[PDB]
């Protein structure tokens, strides 16, 4: 038969309309698209560099979680894609203000480039309660 | 409750990975390259041709599990060059036209076989 | 409602306290953090290059699997992150010694840099029996 996919959407977080969904929920599992440090009000990356962008990516992720009836506690795995491996600690310090206990599994590493010239992209898997 | 669908119509690295693993209702699909099994080589024509062939390969694996593109819930698009982003998205959109997967996309240094694009995916089977 | 999350822990694999859990198990699915070729006893990457590091990364992953009551046969998907794509065969040659049949799905690619200067990092998803 068909598959019961859900597509929770919020205009408070970015999307590439017609290319990807902010998130897809199937039964208990929520796949969240890679989040960038974009401000939906401006359509541009926030200023201030990797720390500001990482914070805004996680703010964006939180709006998507909330649209599905979830919160940061629901995240079970993230991948932190960095423009510069040197930013590991500074990004971790931002990250821990969102995931402060019961931490997701994680991988973090430096890639060549991200969409929109971003300095960080964060994807996630969450599970519904 | 764990299946390993295989199709000779898509590539594999025998003894290294399965094309896909179906466990419960979730299907994990290996990173697909723009390889043509008939020639044993990457298709000619550049990143658009390779991205299309990768997605054709993914479709053959999906069909081997009784699925189609609608079952895909998440993909990761790995590019050799971020300058190919628009051209790859245009090909990508011809396979996923609504109810789109979640997605991550980024440029890496290099891919197996010298490919210009690799696409991995998670799909979910319907009841 | 809250989602029920379990965090396998082994003293035989690394952990970044306050940043990530070695793995998260939710409703039979286990997300394993990216593993480097780190020797917990020495606090350093092992001697011997990418093949020694890949072996240690997989040994570490196996100890985390054991903490969840799992083994290598429970792994359903891995991602192999390389410092150098020319190491592909060498890493495959170590990787295949840990799986004999019913192999995980896999993705592999060369990144710019990994934490600790590692030459290879392997993340995984597993499913409990």
């Amino acid at each position: 038969a068909a598959v019961q996919k859900l597509f929770p959407y919020t205009p408070r977080a970015p999307i590439r309309q017609g290319i990807y969904s902010q998130a897809v929920v199937v039964d208990r599992t929520m796949y969240i698209s890679g989040q960038l440090g974009l401000d939906v009000a401006s359509g541009k990356l926030v200023e201030g560099g990797v720390q500001a962008q990482a914070r805004q990516a996680l703010v964006n992720m939180g709006e998507i979680l909330k649209a599905a009836g979830c919160g940061y506690d629901n995240v079970v795995k993230t991948t932190v894609l960095l423009a510069d491996m040197n930013d590991f600690v500074n990004v971790n310090d931002v990250y821990k203000t969102f995931f402060s206990k019961n931490f997701p599994a994680r991988a973090a590493y430096q890639v060549v480039a991200l969409p929109r010239g971003g300095l960080v992209e964060i994807e996630a898997v969450a599970v519904l309660g």
